[PDB]
Order: C-alpha cells, then structure tokens, then sequence
C-alpha cells in the first residue's frame, strides 16, 4: 500500500567463497542507481525514427557508514586482515632536558638511529646505544637546554596491505529500511532490497581534515546472476503476516 | 571494533638513501585517494560483456600543514639547504631629511648603487659614495623636505636553490590518528598508514594573500615497492597490547 | 535624449496568413538578443590585425507570461483549436461502503470497466454495470468496509491536438513600453520593437510543481524579410506630438 | 606618484567618416583588458626554452550606461536614424458596453482590420467601417455586456532598421577619470585612455524584466592604427599644471 | 585600391539564342579556375634549356545554389520544359479493411494492375476492376484484416528527359559582389565578372540524403569569343561615380 | 579452450654459428605476418576458371623495443662489436676569456686545428698550440671578449663499423606469451612463436626527434628449413601440466 519512507538502512555484506557475513551496519547514506543505453534508427520522408536499439544493462550501488571499521577497505582490496603481526612504528620523545655533563638519556627502546632536534630546529643523527646514554656536540646545544628525539619502536597489532596486482572477488549485499502507514502512524511494512551479485570497485578516499567526523565510502557495481539472469529483487513483507 | 575517527594525523618522512627524518609536523589533512581503468570486451549475438580488463592502480597523497618549514620545500626538488651563505637583499630607509647644504647622509652600508625618490615622481642614482654622505642633487629637491633611498645590503642566513635540472627523490611516509570508542567515550586504538615508497611530486604553489594563514600543501605519488610489491600499509593496534 | 526604462512591456502577435492576433498580454520578460560571427585578418611583418571580418546575423526572442493560455502552446504547432469537442477523461469517487447483502453503489456513469481499490491496494476490474449496482467478491472485502472506484467520464470542452508532423508557421510581433525623462518625473516616448517575420522555435517545458505559479515561455527566431531586407525594428514617439 | 583610482570615466566616441561627437554619458563601467600569444621554442640536447616569441595583440572594450539612449544601438548597427516617419502600430480599447441593437462605436482610427474580445476568450474580425459603428453578432455577446478591441493606428516619430546586411563602422574612443593622492586626500591628476581605430561589435541583449533598470552593454574591439602603430594610449595630466 | 571581398556572387545566366535570363540564384559559391602547361626544349653541350612551349588555356566554371530550381537541371542537358503534360507515378494506399464477403474497395483510382501486400510479406497481383470492389482469395488474406495497395495513377505537371543524344547549348553568365575599403569599413565598390562564352559540362549528381538539404551543383567550361578572343571580362566600378 | 591474448612479447634470438643468445627483450610490439600470390588460368567456351597456380610462402617479422641496446643494431648488419678501441670525436669548451696581451687558454687537449668563434659570427683556425695558449688577433676579437672554442679529443669506447660490403648472417627466433582463461580469470597458457630460420632485413630509422623516447624496429624475414621445411611454428603449453 501507499507508505512513507523516513530512515536510512541496515547493509548487510556476505562473500560468495568462505560465507563471512562482512558487516552489519548503521548507515548514512544508500543508492542503487540504474542506466540504459538508447540509439534511434531514422529514415523516411520526414526524419521519422523507426526503431530504438537499448543496448546494456547496468547497476551500481554506494554506502557510507558512520563510524570507521577496517573490514571496509578489506572488502575493496580482496585481501585478508592477518592477526597479532610485528610491525615497526614511528615514536617522539618531547622535553628531554640536557645535564650539566654534555650528555642526556632516552626512556624508552628504539631500534634504528635516534635523530634529535633543537630549539632551532637543526639535526644530530647517531647510532642506537646499547646503554642508552648519548652524547651532543657541544656546538648543538649546552647545558640546562631542551630537545625531542624522534625514532622507531616495534609494535604488534592488526595488518592489511594493499598489492598491486590482487583484485577483488564477487559479494552479496542486502539492504533494509522500515515504512510508515499514513493514516493510522505506525510501521507497516519492511522494505528489502537484495543483489544477488556484485564486484567491488575500486575508487575509496579518507581525507582526514581536521575536526571532521569520518565518513567512509564504497561503491559497488552489480552483475547477473548466472543461475537466474536477475540483476536485483526487491521485497515487501507486511508485519500483520 | 567498531570506532570514530575525529582527529587529522601526525605525519613523519624518511629518505631512503641518508635517512633524513625530514619531518615531524602538526598538520591539517591528509589523503590516499586510489584508482583504476576498465575496458571492457563485447561480442556475439547480443552485444554482452565478455571479460573486462583493468589495467593499472595508481595512489596518490597530500598534506597541509599549519606552520611554515624550509624543509618542505627542500624536499620537492632535493636540493640542500645549505647554511651560513652570505647573501644580497635590498633595503629601505625612510625619513631622510635634507639639510641646509644639499646633502644626506644614509645610516646603512650600501653595496649596489642607491636610489632616491623624491615627493613626486622623481628617480636619481648616484654611485656608492666612499664617505657615506652625499651631494642632493640640483633641482631634484630642496632644504627641509623629505626623500627615501633603496639599495642592497650583504645578509647572512639560509638558501636554497631552484635549478632547472635536478628533480625529486624517493621518499617514505606514515601518518597516525587515533579513534575512539563510541561507547565508553575513550582512546582505543592506534591508526596508521606507511607508504613505502613514494615520489615527491613538482606542483606546488605559495599564495601570501593579506590578513590569511599561509598553510603549505604537498602531493605526492607513490609507486610500488621492490621486495615484496606493496603501495601501502594500514595498521591498527590497540592500546591494550 | 536620454531616458530610463523601468518597465517590461506588452506583447502582440499576428499570423501572416489570415490576421489571428494572436495575444494581448501581461508579461514578465521581452528580449532580442543579436549575435554575428566575427573574425580577423591579419598579415604583413608582425602578426598584425589589419580588418575584421563580420558575416551571420542572428536574432533570438524570448517572451514569459503570468497566467496561462491556449493560444500560447497553439502557435508553436501550428494546429487550430477545436471547439465543443467531445472527450474522455477519468473520474474517482472515494467513500463507497458496503451494505450488508456485499453490494455497493456508484453515483456516476461511467463508460469503461470500473477498478475498485479496498485498503491494502488489491484490485478488482469489474465490466460496466447496466443498472448502476455492483456485487463484490467476499474475498476482497466484506460488509462495513470502504472502496474507491475509478474509472471513466465523458465530458465536453475544448481540445488542441500535437501532432508530429506539422510545424509551426509565420508571425508578426511587437513590444511596446515606456520611458521616462530622467528631470521631471514624467513619461516621455511609448518604444516599439517590432519584428516583420519570424518563426516559432518548439521548446517549452511545463514543470507544474506543488505550490508555484507557472510561467509559460515562448521562443522564438528572426528571418530576413524578403522585400526590404529587416530583421528587426525600433521606433520612439514622442507623446508631445 | 602612487595614486588611488575609485570611479568610473567619461566615454566619447567619434566617427572617422563624418566627425559625429556620438556621445557623452554618464555610466557604471569600463575596461580594456589585453591578450597576448606565446609559444616557448624549444631544442638542442636536452629540452631547453631557447626563445620565447610574442605573436599577436588583442585589445577589448566595454561600456555599461544606465540610461537608454537610442544612438548607442544606433552605432552598432551601421544604421542613421530617420526623424519624422509615419508608421504602424498597435493599440487597445478596453470596457466597451454593447447597445441594445447589438452595435458598439469606437474612438479611435483604424487602419486596419478590427478583432474583438469575449469575456470568455472567443474572437471576431471585422472590416473597418467608416462611421466606426460595428455590429455584433448575438451569440458573440447580448446587451448590457463587456468587450475589447484591438487595431492599428498612424503615429509619426524616429525610426531604425537592423538590416541583415548593412554591418558597423570605424570611430575612436575615450575615457577620462579622476586619480587622488593618498597623503592629502585631494585630487592629483587626471586619467585619459585613448583609442585611435576602434570597430563596434554586434553582440547586444534587451532584456526587459519588471523592475529591473535596464543597464545597455555595448562591447568594441580595437585595431592598430596604420599612421604610427597606436592601439591605445595612456595619459596622466597633473592639475598643477 | 586594395580591397577585402567577403561574399558570394548573385549569378546571372542567358541564353544566346532565345535570350532567357534563365536565374537569378542566391548562391553559395562561385570559382573561376585556371590551368596552363608547359614541355621546354633541351639540347646542346650541357643539358641546359633552350625554349618554353604554351599550347593550353582552359577556364572552368563552377556554381553551388542553395535553393533547388528545375531549370538547373534544364540548363545541363539543353531541352525545353514543356507545361502541362500528363504523367504516370505509383501512389500507395495503408490500410484497407477486408469484408465478411471477402472483399475490398479501393478509395482511389487506379489505371494499371494492383499489387496487395499482406502482413507475412507475400504479395498478390489482381487486374483493374470497373465498380472499384475486388476480390481477394483466402490464402492471401483472411477476415478482418489490413492490407496495402499500390498502383499506378495519372497526374499532370512540368517535364524533362535526359536524352542520350542530344547536348548543351551556349550561356553567357555575370557575377557581381561588393568590395570593401580596408580603412573606413564601408563600400568602395562593385566586381563584376562576366563570362561571355560557355559550354556547360554534364556532370550532376543529387544525392538526397536523409535530412540534408541539397545544393544542386553544376560545372560549366568556357570556351573563347569568335569576334574577340576574350575568354572571360573582369570589371571594377568605383561608388564614387 | 578460448583464451584472452593481452601483452606484448618477450623476443629471443640466437646466432646459429657461435650460439650467442644476442638479445633478450622487454617489448612492445611483434607481428609474423604471412603472403602468397595466386595467377588463376582460364579458357574454354565461356571464360571460366580452370585451374589455380600456388609458387610462394613468405613471412615476415617486426619487434619494437623500448630501450636500446647496441646488439640491437649489430645484428642488422652483421658486423662484430669490436671492444677497448680507441676513436675521436669533437668537444666544445663555452666561455673563453681573451687577457691583457690577446691571448687564449685552453682547458683540454686538442688533437685537430682549433677553430674558435667570435660573439659576431667569425672564424679562426690555426695550427694546434704546442703550449697551451694562442694569441689572436686584434681583428677577431680585441679584449675582455667571451670567445668560444671547438676542437677534437680521443675517448675509448665500443665501436660499430657499418660496411658496404659485408651482409647478414642467419639466426633464430622465439617470442613468449600468456594466456587467460575467460570463467576465472586466472593463467592457463603460454603461446611461444618460434621461426627455426631467418635472414636480417635492411630498413631502420633512427630518427631522434626533440623529446621522443627513441623506440627502434628491426624487420626480418623467415626462410624455410633446410632439413624439414618449416618456416615457422607455433605452440601452446598449459599450466596445468
């Protein structure tokens, strides 16, 4: 029946190989755009057209989440999140200060060249203690002065990575929103929208501008089934059955 | 888990040949845009899709920064900034009050030879006077009156150089943001994003509009590295090791 | 002498062949944009422009209207408007309950096959009853309900007819509207333009959004008159004499 | 001297074949923007810029004035306006109360045939009677009714003619605005821009909103002078002098 | 003087014998070229040239018409149009609806045999019947059904023949375009080409593509005066005089 | 099965005499196109075909590179690259100053007269200085002149000696390829095009146009086998196995 429909969906993700059901969302945005192709014939007394030649049929899709998850850019990548890996992460030092000595001490582990910095903003790059008590030039600085140390420390943690070769593999996706009867104000209906095939597509995007609440995005572009030829379906299912 | 990005990223630089940190910075953006083409082959009764062909993958970067270093500009055309160079610059002395014989005496070391404006329109250009006095000219002026003179002086400081030969290096990047839970209103994880082999990029521009915040912004390309073929790294590690 | 125009004008139309005119409006808009192909030789040492070439004259018009009219989509076609026209159109009558015995009753007289529409969008396409009754299935609803019937009447009125082989004919036009003399306050001279032949463009789009008012819009362009070679006229006259 | 400019100028125009002081105004705008031609010869080993070769010199005009004046479009249009001509136009009658012999006078003198107007929006044409009393059919309108007519008349006033052939002639051009100096805050000198070959460019609209003051554009374009090679010339004239 | 020509020609054509100023076109082309050969002698010590021998001297001719006249076509193969003639053509006649008695009536009239066309394609070919009512079997067609006739009828009008024998006649053809001054922009005066000789050459072709709007073009080739040996006139006359 | 052919070759060839694989390859184009002629004889009553003469089988190859290698150009023409010779070849030294007595120095070591050049345009050679200055003329250049200098020197390097006489040699060919399999997008063959003879054809163009990345192309030609009379051979090799 006539319904209106307010909110945005719920998107659910599935791959066709293993079945992981990628996601279970909160969503801002949903879109599944459709196109067609049309040429006319011409030809007569008087340019008349005769006959129309439609010629593709094609779909694409496009969401965009509200928080930040990493299987999103699993998804338009193919490849698969490894656990627990040992990985090698920049590391500052601020406030360090210079004894009476000519000497001054790091509080934490690196692992490659120590680099310091100055009031000024020169440079003094030395090897990695074995104590981790370090000597400055005395042309660099003196005495009760103030300096940062920057260098890599080893972390362990979640990992992805993006190939130039590997490409994506074929999805399912399902999305679902609630309608409203406008008469007696309740929920009448449950909209669906399945695909029964599709292939990521790979075009993504993270500016990180300052004081902005991310917003990932991923488009998508939909195939036909092999078994059934159907590109999409759509279901209503009423709550009184 | 689920998390919310608000923050841009802290953003550290490495040359692959001398390892130079070249940076450590309080930024304002930061994206890794990607990219690919399809081609598309038809045929057969029914002009069907038969098998695409995708053909490259290309990423790109950019960062804009906050605060003013000579470094980033160093860094897009490779030359060194070499230090203590005796350089020439022009100066300018204003309120220069003729006394009654037709002379004026600067208050600076003129090295080129020095100009002088008169009220109206006037030019005049004497040679560097060895005693630092000098003759008013006949008519250019008169007693009690007001002129200014432009000459170059021999300053000491930093340079760089902008050569029509010697192009970029490679570089290596990593960004780090942090994202918190939406829930309990904390810090959860530890966000970052190398690049291991990038290629600074000649496209750059310094507008120093009035009353405006010069904000430096870099792009850059990255390609692939040699070892094991990878554009890009992203790795997420909780602060619960 | 100088004046100032403040005023949209009055528009008059006139088909060459019998005298129709056509209109007297109330308008918001008047134009007779000109454009003419220019170019520019040159030669001689120093790429130098010597003459400038000026060949293809064109003028455009554009009128728009408040209300609408009839007349206004009859000349873009060249049809006539047929008066006293026997037609079709459809009808809806909503609030039809269903007495105890599964009947209802329309009001109408319809002249095609009834379609009834119970609260939850099934459909019923019942044949034209002879006495004016009709029964429904048990099925689609039962006694104390309500349906809507739609179907169609037959009503008398005026009809125009596109039609896609004929295209429109030849008219005459002119504007007319005031100017003032910029000293006293006062109206001094009635500007005519006046067109002696042109040819209506076919290109209208009736948006007939919710809650706007629609604003008709003709086009039209200027052919050569084959006598005294005039595309357009403009004439002033003074209301002194 | 440094000087702030802060107003519009003064435009005169002359024709080289009569001496015609075109115009004086009193107007909103004015520029004469330049455009030049450049290519970047390139060779020998290595790429290298060896020569860089100007090829060409446009200057452009522009003029806005906020009053009409007929000789502005005069000038365009190559045409001279005739004083004192007869022609036709149209005029209107409206609120006329039908006899009881079904018969109606008009006031006026037609010239041509007369169309009257239903309250409903019917039509009847008419030969011109010569003691301008018309008679009415019935079903056109009864007693006590109200029509409109329309008709043409003689009026005697200037005249032009866009012809399709006859295109624009050669005139020369003039600004002139007025230049302050910064300390006093008093005038200094006067600006003239000069243009000794100038020719008229046909590209002009008339549009004619309602309460919209309508702002003439007249655009030129301007070519080297053969005696001694001037586009344009630039003076500044102090009032000391 | 030098002066810039912008335009094509108002061509003029006459028969010598019966003196037929046979157009007077709005063209869009005109052209006049020219060819001449030459062999040189050669001989003595050195091959070395001796003397220049030139034997040829053709002019060509060639006109492009916008509008389509029929005596274009008249001029190229020299016969006389005759007025009034009758004629036989095809005509074709969609739709014609079969009766219960396995009949139908033409609305036309015919005067050769009539040839039916079916749905499916076949055809079947009846003679001419006397009261207009023909007889169609029950393979060909069937009841209720719609059928397309096509037959020859009679019509009168203006006639050629492109006889295999018989050639051109002779045609003096005239010129004329306007010529501008490269200083004041106005006219200075009128060229005028007279040809006073020709011989058309056959060689037409009207192609009649779908939406183009032909230009009839045809070529002419002149030959020289008995009396006076001038091939072609080339005349200039000054507005001044 | 059906495979998709997407990338150039990997071309190899051999010299059947002393076995040096000469040449490997990173390509971008390769073609082996094939050739026959035909003469048909005819005759009897009716000209008919009667019977059909097969006398050649030619085919023909190309390769287009990316780099270049020297080898690449030793084939075409047979010769061996001799190695550690010794050769002269001219240098120029910019930027000679002229001292207080008309002298000149010299940075390098001639060979041949030195002929310097003057800013004007002028020449002067000499017998090669056994010091290592010259003195010239007043005539030439007078003092405080920039002159430049042109004279030869001796370098080692491989050299290549192109002979009138000297011809090809026979050698051998194999290209590589890859094919995809269209259902899974994955690798299936690997084509190989091999050619068990072959003779060097004369025709290569070298042209270095103003940055254009030089691409070179040597043409062959195929000859049958001696022992089997082969000229050429084709194989595919699944993966698979």
């Amino acid at each position: 029946m006539k319904t209106v429909i307010q909110d945005t969906a719920d998107v659910y993700f599935k791959r066709k190989s293993d079945g992981k059901l990628v996601f279970t969302a909160e969503a801002q945005t949903a879109s599944f755009s459709q196109a067609i192709s049309e040429e006319k014939l011409r030809g007569g007394i008087g340019n008349k057209p005769l006959y129309i030649l439609k010629s593709e049929k094609e779909i694409n899709l496009t969401v965009k989440n509200a928080f930040f998850d990493l299987e999103w850019l699993a998804m338009t990548q193919g490849e698969t999140i490894q656990e627990e890996t040992k990985v090698k992460v920049f590391d500052r030092e601020h406030g360090l200060i210079v004894d009476d000595t000519n000497k001054v001490t790091l509080k934490g582990k690196p692992v490659s060249d120590v680099t310091f910095y100055n009031k000024k903003g020169l440079t003094y790059k030395i090897a990695v203690s074995t104590d981790g008590t370090y000597t400055i030039p005395t042309a660099f600085a003196a005495a009760k002065d103030k300096l940062t140390a920057v260098y890599q420390i080893e972390k362990v943690g979640r990992r992805l990575a993006i190939k130039a070769s590997k490409f994506s593999e074929r999805y399912e996706v399902e999305y679902r929103t609630i309608a409203y009867n406008p008469d007696t104000e309740e929920v009448y209906s449950d909209i669906y929208i399945q695909f029964p095939n599709v292939s990521p597509s790979g075009e993504f995007e993270m500016s990180l501008e300052n004081g902005n609440a991310l917003a990932p995005e991923i488009k998508f572009e939909a195939l036909a089934d092999t078994d059934t030829d159907e590109m999409a379906v759509v279901i209503e299912a009423s709550r009184d059955e």
